[PDB]
């Protein structure tokens, strides 16, 4: 209120290949040059066919900024269709893993009624997808072509935050992210995994406790219910 | 889909790549251009033939604002509007000495448009008969209407340089589109209202609720 954006923390870098520009923040400026080698090695083969999220919405989450983030909450790709480019959000609300997530925050509030949740709007929180696309209907089918780019990102944005939360046991085997410190993680089961109600809901609540070991500030989940 | 399409015209540079955003204009392009190029390529032009429509490389989608001078570099123009490499032609020196007043950036050695994610520089005349500025005016006048008007059906706000440069250019467009007509870069003595112009496309972008854009990106260090 009173100040005119201007952008001044946003960068762009140029790739061979659509989406032909990428904007970021800053806060991820250390990889970009890296990232941009990569996904020119790489983009024809991404882009022969229809993708979730589509092209245009690839990178739209490195307009996030970093240096406030303490928790990250990640999943292994986009959603089969419909991904936005945000992960794990549905803006119809119709998506499996985002209603389960929003069940476990509503147990652990007391909220009771909502009409949507995005973890995108949290303070302290990126949600990301360590695969930025996937091959439309078919999970985790362009792991290959994301594979370095992945690390890359995961990487970095493990220097920022102080918990990673990964959702998905068996997906996220075997990426071999070899992150340069150790960070705090919780692997925990898939939103979307049946009969685990309680340890779904227990990993989130655990995450806030393992915020103040490190002298952090809480995460307010119900920041995410959308009314 | 987003990817590059291509056609064939009669003269040089007999073929146009374009990206796809602009198909819905690409067959209009080709009659207009074959009806004008012999007359055309008669002389030597800023830019070379082959450069004539590099531009239309360019996506649409990802594009919020056209920065729009009237016609190339009198010499060494590359097909990018305002693209200088070797940072000596005088409009882009004054634009980057605005951009670095309004941003604050001290040190750099060039300035690009072509670089600012949502900006599309561009240039009315796609060309100009060697050292005389406006020479082409007569062969592009067709074609810079329907490229023009293509345009602003895409960018949010539409910013002419050079109040006399485009006076009678009668592009009229298809719906208004916000604009703003200021001073040719190399113009002297308006510093202020040159600074000033950049400045007000972000509050008219905000308007729109677009984002802003950085000019800073096009800084070359």
């Amino acid at each position: 209120s009173g100040l005119v954006p201007r952008g001044s923390h946003m960068n762009s870098v140029t790739v061979s290949h659509a989406p032909y520009t990428i904007t970021y923040h800053n806060d991820w400026e250390p990889v970009m040059s890296q990232l941009v080698e990569f996904y020119n090695e790489v983009a024809s083969w991404l882009l022969r066919d229809e993708t979730s999220p589509i092209p245009d919405k690839f990178f739209i989450q490195l307009k996030q900024p970093l240096r406030n983030k303490r928790v990250c909450v990640c999943g292994i790709d986009p959603y089969p269709k419909d991904g936005t480019g945000v992960p794990f959000e549905s803006p119809n609300f119709t998506k499996k893993s985002i209603k389960e997530i929003a069940s476990s925050i509503s147990r652990l509030t007391g909220v009771i009624d909502y009409k949507g949740y995005n973890l995108n709007i949290i303070d302290g929180v990126i949600p990301w997808n360590y695969y930025l696309s996937c091959k439309l209907g078919e999970t985790k089918s362009h792991a290959i072509y994301w594979d370095k780019i992945s690390k890359l990102l995961l990487q970095h944005i493990t220097k920022h935050v102080s918990v990673l939360y990964c959702l998905g046991k068996t997906d996220f085997s075997n990426i071999r992210a070899k992150l340069e410190s150790p960070v705090t993680t919780i692997v925990g089961y898939h939103p979307a995994a049946r009969d685990r109600q309680f340890e779904k809901d227990r990993s989130f609540e655990i995450i806030n406790v393992l915020l103040e070991l490190d002298n952090k500030a809480p995460i307010n989940w119900a920041q995410g219910f959308i009314y």
